[PDB]
């Protein structure tokens, strides 16, 4: 399990009954949107799985397929998202970010840099089973240059696992290499960075990055913005953020999605769904710490409707 996320497993749970009340809410005219939301966002994900089981074995029509028709707009996006299992959701968002070589580079980057070894493996599996083709191929297909190399590497999900002894020598050797390969040099040995940052264990890389500051006048992030540019730079930046502080990373991503004119709902929804039973609690705390007001608050301000309520239940608290 994971004790660090909002939207905990609903106690008292009755799958059979819930599926009834959802039908009811659908069967109603205008849809009791309100109920559907009030239910599905206060149930854990597996709980939703046996509700879709129960709703199919009680009507002979698949719940997701039913709600697609029952709903519209960003609310649909949300709920439809929640019904998928974690791996399926990730897989689907991934595929949809590549639908054409007019790819949505940003969304790809996010899911890849943030997702862990286990998560990644399960995704690769589900992706192949879902779309009859390898995720690695689809990545290669829609990316180019160094960027491709990076994303592939990352998506293999073969990060060295958390070695339980601390390699103080290596940490130094790596930091050095990153410096030598980047800032110290004219131009940049990109494949080194890709190598070190993809392969090493995360708690190793955290320490590498803090050591790096002993050789370089700019921290790892600043070094990235200087030494490289483009979609590669964007990736590196995201990656580093995920290693140093992932809750914070997601917090910032959430902020950017609302701060300005209108809203980047595609991102906001994805994050709220995906991280609801993972690190949402840590995210909210980091967010509040940095931005002064709650996440709840920005979400409240930037979105409205039944939809807004869904998002709040997913945030799951006021802070
Ligand atoms: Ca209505
Ligand atoms: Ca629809
Ligand atoms: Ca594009
Ligand atoms: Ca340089
Ligand atoms: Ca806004």
């Amino acid at each position: 399990p994971s004790a660090y996320g909002s939207v905990k497993a609903y106690t008292n749970f009755d799958a059979e009954r819930d599926a009834l009340n959802i039908e009811t809410a659908i069967k109603t005219k205008g849809v009791d949107e309100v109920t559907i939301v009030n239910i599905l966002t206060n149930r854990s994900n597996e709980q939703r799985q046996d509700i879709a089981f129960a709703y199919q074995r009680r009507t002979k029509k698949e719940l997701a397929s039913a709600l697609k028709s029952a709903l519209s707009g960003h609310l649909e996006t949300v709920i439809l998202g929640l019904l998928k299992t974690p791996a399926q959701y990730d897989a689907s968002e991934l595929k949809a970010s590549m639908k054409g070589l007019g790819t949505d580079e940003d969304s790809l980057i996010e899911i890849i840099c943030s997702r862990t070894n286990q998560e990644l493996q399960e995704i690769n599996r589900v992706y192949k089973e879902m779309y009859k083709t390898d995720l690695e191929k689809d990545i290669i297909s829609d990316t180019s240059g160094d960027f491709r190399k990076l994303m592939v590497a990352l998506a293999k999900g073969r990060r060295a696992e958390d070695g339980s002894v601390i390699d103080y020598e290596l940490i130094d050797q790596d930091a050095r290499d990153l410096y030598d390969a980047g800032v110290k040099r004219k131009g940049t040995d990109v494949p080194k960075w890709i190598s070190i940052m993809t392969e090493r264990s995360v708690p190793h890389l955290q320490k590498v990055f803090d050591r790096y500051k002993s050789y370089s006048p700019y921290d790892m992030l600043e070094s990235i913005r200087k030494e490289v540019k483009g979609d590669l730079e964007n990736a590196f930046l995201n990656l580093v953020q995920c290693i140093q502080n992932k809750p914070l990373y997601f917090a910032d991503r959430l902020y950017d999605s609302m701060k300005g004119k209108g809203t980047r709902d595609k991102v906001l929804i994805r994050i709220m769904v995906s991280r609801s039973e993972v690190d949402m609690l840590k995210i909210r705390s980091e967010f509040k710490r940095k931005y002064g007001k709650s996440l709840y608050y920005y979400i409240q301000q930037d979105t409205k409707g039944d939809y807004q309520k869904a998002l709040l239940y997913l945030c799951g608290g006021d802070d």
